[PDB]
DNA sequence: GCCTGGAGCGC
DNA sequence: AGGCGCTCCAGGC
């Protein structure tokens, strides 16, 4: 023959200009150049694929009644061949009778049956999804994407090595990739598995933008990028993260580079190119883009701002070869990340903002916040006003560029820190979806691609793509009534391991085993074998076991362990995510009856577990969906854990796969209400001993809509409660401090910082009808209608309550911090805070404590108690 | 007092 | 472009 190997990373298509074709960009070894180069493979002839559902008896449309002659594959074949094919302009077409299974929303479809498969060019017309005929009642695949068909049929599951049999060269190059080939047909393409993945060429960039003096615009005057041509994903980030780097700067228009700048750059030997203009930077950049030809281009908030502005600034400055951004040669340049992903199609865009939004939690996900919390370092924020100045002296521009060179070094280390790539890879290789799509976030799609591959492989007719917070549509998890109170004696936290994924298998809940048509469907007959969905979850559970069982190995490749830990986490998020999409109204595999059955059993399973743990003379004090809080009443740790391993074993004993576990043990517990509670957690260390760490749940103290001053104050009180000290020593400590907090708010010693209450706007400040009494929206209209920047939906506004001298309600007395200090009439509303922030949280924390209460707390805070109740 | 919805968390 | 469960706080009548 003649075959070649290529590792793909991104797949693209243009169902409108080139139906039937799918472009795949990846990497290829060039033995002569001892290195992987980019590579584009063109796959032609991916034919539509439709299934026609035969009727029991033939029908006649002009009457809408039966005829009497049964149907056969010959019948249908003919009707299409004769009326259908001919009428919709179908020239060539091949068919064949096949047998397919189905288990979905479309009633009047047999679980199994014989369809007439039909394949014809993607170029020919595409039929009406609702078509019907003399011989057939329905027809699927009528709109199946070319990239779907290809991926499903070839059993491709995310990045992996492919074999292209009988490749063709191309005279006219269509991409910007070093290598290019063409595949004559979908089946010349074959997945291979015994091959390690190839390193990647990753480029980390950052940019600076300046608004112009006269005309309104966003001119990019600088750009930094770090580069690694060997950034592996089947192993640990590299040390260093980059191998080479480049800088570029340009004067906006009406400014000159300080003098001696050229010679100060030559002086300190920095790889920085001084660009004479905006176009000269854009063109210098695309030039580099194209030469380093990075598979993965990383940045900060890319699909939101940074990218939109890079492409529009190439449209304005009429830059040379815009697509050199992406990997495909193209002519027109779209605009608004759809229009954007496409501009970079063939290349993967890692956005450290959205990735983190997915791997951890923070108050705000903007770089500075992220660098700090993740790298444990401070990041200098340089305003756009200080910029024009910087250009006055050679030292300042050199700093604004050493600054942009840093961001690109936080982003590549932020990325490098969370293993966002080696993780993304696997989440994909597990669901078989598309990696670039993964890094773009979204669980729902990844689910779909996992069930499709599942259902194809198992000869199922998959549901056609549908071309188009809410009120709960069915019962969910169970919450046990909490036995409010403070606990001194040890508490046992027993919590089920993957309660939903397990429940799905344990009871064989699957599209293919549960009978359905609001009611809770009946569990499948234990006779049936494992449906597909369960069998899927099982592979996950099994492969995961295999890994956590490899981690126990000795004299093993050290770094491997970091890896095994990633796959394992992936093997879990996956599984636990399966449940969700089952209940999502827009998920291709909507199936409400199942999602219901799954939580129906969970409720049941959690109830019994409680009834049991009680028939065991142990008091259950709280339970949330699948967890159990037990009061051991023992102060003897060793004794707890045994009581622990005991309950476990008595429970596990009840299921084939379900398994509960000692999730943990609390030194003391403050249980306020459902979903709200504090706790000292037990973290054993060197045997015979342990150390304690405080864990808060649902407390106002955790939320964002409260001022520090209160959260702090609240925090301390919780701290003293779970504390060791006596009850009287605590009540005292609490009184002592509150008192002090009051007085310190009255003598304005409390940094206005604290009072600063924060909130976010779900709509733009102008979108509100009853705006006036909403302090966060009202303070925003000020800002928006006062200075430059403008607050819009999704943003948080900082305000504080003051004394207007307008006897208006507190709500209507919200001023930006800035405005409180810069004006003299505005004074902080000590009265508000002491009674609308501090006394409402501390009060609730103490509700169960004897010795502290509403009325007492007020008097302490220096408020008028008489106005309060117990 | 009675009865909605967002926020925002928990799982 | 995954569920439902529970405070709480507003708000309209
Ligand atoms: N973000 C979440 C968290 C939980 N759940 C549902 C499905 C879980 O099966 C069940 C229990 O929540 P857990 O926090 O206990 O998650 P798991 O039980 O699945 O894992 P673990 O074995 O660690 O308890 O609640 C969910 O739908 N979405
Ligand atoms: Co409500
Ligand atoms: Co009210
Ligand atoms: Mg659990
Ligand atoms: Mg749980």
């Amino acid at each position: 023959e003649q075959v070649f190997h290529f590792y793909w990373l991104d797949a693209y298509e243009d169902q409108y200009n080139q139906p039937g074709v799918v472009f795949l960009f990846g990497k290829v070894w060039i033995e002569s150049a001892e290195t992987h180069v980019s590579c584009c493979v063109m796959v032609k002839n991916i034919e539509r694929t439709l299934y026609f559902l035969p009727r029991e008896m033939k029908i006649d449309l002009n009457t809408g009644k039966e005829t009497g002659t049964p149907i056969s594959m010959k019948d249908v074949y003919e009707e299409f061949d004769e009326k259908i094919a001919t009428k919709y302009k179908i020239m060539k077409f091949k068919s064949k009778p096949v047998e397919k299974n189905y288990a979905f929303e479309i009633p009047d479809v047999p679980e199994k049956s014989e369809y007439l498969e039909v394949k014809y060019s993607a170029e020919m017309p595409q039929l009406p999804q609702d078509l019907k005929g003399e011989t057939f009642s329905h027809v699927f695949g009528t709109n199946t994407s070319s990239l779907e068909l290809f991926l499903m049929n070839r059993k491709i599951k995310g990045p992996c090595w492919l074999e292209v049999k009988s490749p063709q060269l191309l005279n006219q190059p269509v991409s910007w990739c070093k290598a290019e080939a063409m595949a004559l047909k979908p089946d010349l393409v074959n997945v291979i598995k015994d091959v390690s993945p190839p390193p990647l060429v990753v480029m980390a960039f950052s940019m600076k933008t300046m608004q112009n003096a006269k005309n309104h615009q966003n001119e990019i005057i600088a750009m930094a990028a770090l580069v690694h041509h060997s950034f592996a994903l089947d192993k640990a980030a590299p040390k260093p993260p980059f191998q080479s780097h480049f800088c570029v700067v340009s004067k906006p228009k009406d400014c000159i580079f300080p003098y001696a700048f050229k010679e100060v750059i030559e002086k300190k030997n920095v790889k920085v190119e001084v660009a004479a203009t905006e176009r000269t930077l854009l063109g210098f950049f695309l030039a580099k883009v194209h030469k380093i030809d990075p598979d993965i281009i990383v940045g900060h908030n890319i699909y939101g701002f940074e990218l939109e502005v890079l492409l529009q600034r190439i449209n304005v400055c009429k830059a040379p070869h815009w697509s050199k951004i992406g990997r495909l040669k193209r002519s027109n340049m779209p605009k608004l990340g759809f229009g954007e992903r496409n501009a970079t199609c063939g290349r993967m865009i890692c956005d450290v903002e959205i990735s983190a939004k997915e791997l951890i939690r923070c108050k705000s996900y903007h770089l500075s916040e992220l660098v700090q919390q993740i790298l444990k370092t401070e990041r200098v924020v340089i305003p756009m006003e200080n910029i024009q100045n910087m250009y006055s002296e050679s030292s300042q521009l050199l700093y604004l560029l050493e600054h942009t060179w840093k961001d690109a070094k936080f982003i590549l280390q932020i990325m490098c820190e969370l293993n966002v790539l080696p993780l993304a890879l696997q989440i994909t290789n597990i669901a078989g979806n598309i990696m670039s799509r993964t890094l773009m976030g979204g669980r729902s799609e990844r689910n779909e691609f996992l069930l499709l591959h599942a259902f194809y492989e198992n000869n199922y007719i998959v549901p056609d793509k549908q071309i188009f917070r809410k009120k709960a549509a069915y019962a969910g998890g169970l919450v046990l009534d909490p036995k409010v109170g403070f606990y001194d004696k040890f508490i046992l936290l027993l919590d089920f391991n993957s309660l939903y994924p397990s429940i799905i298998q344990e009871f064989n809940i699957c599209f293919t085993t549960v009978q359905r048509v609001e009611q809770i469907p009946e569990l499948p007959d234990p006779s049936l074998e494992m449906g597909i969905l369960p069998r899927e979850i099982r592979k996950l559970v099994e492969r995961r076991k295999q890994v956590k069982q490899l981690m126990k190995q000795q004299d093993l490749n050290p770094d491997l362990i970091l890896q095994y830990d990633i796959r394992q986490k992936a093997l879990k998020l996956t599984a636990n995510s399966m449940y969700g999409c089952l209940g999502f109204s827009y998920s291709r595999f909507y199936a409400k009856p199942l999602a219901a059955l799954v939580t129906y059993k969970g409720r049941e399973i959690l109830m019994h577990t409680k009834e049991m743990v009680q028939k065991m003379n142990l008091e259950v004090i709280y339970g949330d969906t699948d967890s159990i809080m037990i009061n051991t009443n023992s102060t003897n740790l060793e004794e707890v854990f045994k009581l622990g391993n005991k309950v476990k074993s008595e429970v596990n004993k009840l299921y084939k796969l379900l398994e509960i576990d000692i999730d943990g043990v609390f030194k003391s517990l403050l249980l306020l209400k459902k979903k709200k509670y504090a706790a000292l957690v037990v973290e054993p260390t060197s045997d015979g001993n342990y150390v304690t760490k405080q864990e808060l749940k649902g407390l106002d103290i955790v939320r964002r809509d409260w001022c520090d001053l209160a959260k702090d104050t609240g925090n301390f009180v919780i701290g003293q409660i779970l504390s060791d000290q006596s009850r009287d020593t605590i009540v005292e400590n609490i009184q002592k401090r509150l008192i002090e907090i009051g007085e310190n708010v009255l003598n304005g010693s409390v940094p206005v910082s604290q009072f600063e209450i924060n909130k976010a706007l779900t709509k733009d400040p102008q979108d509100y009808p009853d705006k006036k009494s909403l302090p966060h929206v009202h303070v925003a209209l000020w800002i928006n209608s006062q200075g430059g920047r403008k607050v819009k939906a999704g943003d948080t506004v900082s305000y504080v309550i003051c004394q207007d001298g307008s006897n208006l309600t507190a709500s209507q007395r919200a001023y930006a911090p800035e405005q409180l200090q810069k004006q003299d009439n505005l004074t902080i509303d000590t009265q508000y805070y002491l009674a609308q922030q501090i006394h409402p949280v501390v009060a609730r924390i103490c509700e169960p404590i004897d010795g502290i209460d509403a009325v007492l707390i007020a008097t302490w805070l220096g408020l008028d108690p008489t106005q309060f109740r117990v």
